């Protein structure tokens, strides 16, 4: 079962056995697999001994308050179990403000909504190539087509790299979540950084305008960033919009694929695509890390103590009955859509202002292209379940005589 001992200042009646990697029901879809924790029988916080044993916030409002409270609730060791969250080294992820806020700003200039509307037609532009490389065959794997070429590509245009570097960097980041064998966690790592270096210091006495020469040049504490912050900061920029964005559009299009009236919706009524984006952000919110206890702190009537771990699933809380009516439904029309999919606190997703733009290009040009799709044939759609939730593989079909080419 892999059931860790139940601590003794843990009460008895609060313990269910969750698995955030392996979910019950999971055949359901894993964000259905995810709200068995928020049914009536259990509590707003709960002990599950899986994984090590850690606490779990099930109640969008206990995981805003804890995602805000990091005197109590540090970013130390963010993930489970303790020996993973412990080991990695990206910035600013791991750190607590102040510490963090400095890093935190450098890299808002590399990603900020600025940026992202300087860059909004040239994301558009590598939308429309993949999706029309793609209309004329009729079926597409949405997940390998589209979905991971996208965010990948558009790193590479935001740090000015070349399109020939992308196999490599792709097969060392894809190693890093999701290993074949080839490579360790820290091989993968220390690949990722010896490629970043180079180009760093190249930069950082020759710059450029773009994400890597800015990072080189900035200035933490009154001095120069160091070659290590430097690499620790591109490394999660370079990560950070990969797995999300990939499995995030994955559930999306999904959705679209067998809800033909939501996507006449959006033909009919092109405006509601901003609107439609932050639905579905709720729907299929995806992330679920956590924090470590760093004092011992009662909390909703509950004794939390030093050194625990507990997760705090981001995807929960738009999910959640108490702050959305219907949670499961897709209504692009909410007056008020609740949801912490992008984090909440100081750690606020940096790259969610981009993460929205390749959504909102995503679905107007691929259906203004392909208005009309479905699940292929006998296709069965399998989910997976961990720190970044997704979709295993998503294919898709279309009559290439109901597209157009734009
Ligand atoms: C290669 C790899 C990773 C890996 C992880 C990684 C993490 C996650 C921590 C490290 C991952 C770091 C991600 C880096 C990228 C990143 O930072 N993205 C950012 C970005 C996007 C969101 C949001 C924020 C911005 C923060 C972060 C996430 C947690 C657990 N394990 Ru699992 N694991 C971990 C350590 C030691 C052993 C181990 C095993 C052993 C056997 C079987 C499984 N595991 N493992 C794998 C699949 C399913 C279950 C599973 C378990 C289950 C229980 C116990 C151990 N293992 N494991 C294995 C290989
Ligand atoms: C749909 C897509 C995305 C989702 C759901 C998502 C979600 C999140 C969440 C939940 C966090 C905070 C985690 C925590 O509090 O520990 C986070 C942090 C971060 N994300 Fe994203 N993200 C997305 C896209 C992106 C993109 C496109 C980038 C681009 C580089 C990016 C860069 C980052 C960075 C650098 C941080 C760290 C912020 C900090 O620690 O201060 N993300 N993201």
């Amino acid at each position: 079962a892999n059931l860790a001992p139940l601590p003794p200042h843990v009460p008895e009646h609060l313990v269910f056995d969750f698995d955030m990697y392996n979910p019950s029901n999971l055949s359901a879809g894993v964000q259905e697999a995810w709200a068995v924790l928020q049914e009536s029988n259990v509590p707003d916080l709960v002990w599950t001994r899986c994984n090590g044993g850690h606490w779990i916030a099930t109640r969008g409002q206990l995981i805003r308050e804890a995602y805000e409270d990091y005197r109590h609730f540090s970013s130390e060791c963010p993930f489970i179990p303790r020996e993973a969250g412990e080991a990695y080294d990206f910035i600013p992820t791991s750190m607590d403000p102040p510490e963090q806020r400095q890093f935190r700003a450098l890299a808002n200039q590399v990603v900020g909504m600025p940026v992202v509307d300087k860059l909004e037609n040239r994301i558009q532009e590598l939308a429309c190539s993949l999706i029309e490389s793609l209309r004329p065959q009729g079926q597409c794997n949405f997940t390998e087509d589209y979905a991971e070429p996208f965010p990948i590509r558009i790193f590479m245009l935001l740090a000015g790299l070349p399109e020939e570097d992308i196999p490599h960097l792709k097969y060392l980041t894809d190693q890093m979540t999701r290993p074949d064998g080839s490579m360790t966690f820290a091989e993968a790592k220390e690949a990722l950084y010896d490629y970043l270096i180079p180009i760093i210091e190249q930069r950082r006495q020759k710059p450029g305008t773009d994400a890597i020469s800015i990072v080189a040049n900035g200035q933490v504490n009154g001095r120069p960033i160091t070659s290590d912050e430097a690499k620790r900061m591109c490394g999660l920029l370079l990560v950070g919009g990969l797995d999300t964005v990939v499995n995030f559009l994955s559930f999306s299009m999904e959705f679209l694929a067998k809800s033909p009236e939501h996507r006449q919706e959006l033909i009919e009524r092109p405006e509601r695509i901003p609107a439609a984006c932050e639905e579905l952000l709720r729907r299929f919110s995806l992330v679920a890390d956590g924090r470590i206890l760093t004092s011992d702190y009662e909390f909703h009537g509950v004794q939390l103590k030093k050194g625990d771990q507990i997760l705090l699933p981001q995807m929960l809380s738009g999910l959640d009955e108490r702050e959305n009516a219907a949670p499961m439904h897709v209504d692009f029309s909410r007056q008020k859509v609740s949801h912490t999919t992008f984090g909440h606190g100081s750690h606020l997703c940096l790259g969610q202002h981009l993460a929205r733009r390749e959504i909102i290009v995503t679905l107007k040009e691929w259906l203004t292209r392909i208005p009309d799709f479905s699940i292929a044939p006998g296709a069965q759609i399998q989910h997976k379940s961990g720190i970044v939730s997704g979709v295993q593989a998503l294919p898709l079909v279309w009559d290439p005589a109901t597209t157009k080419a734009v």
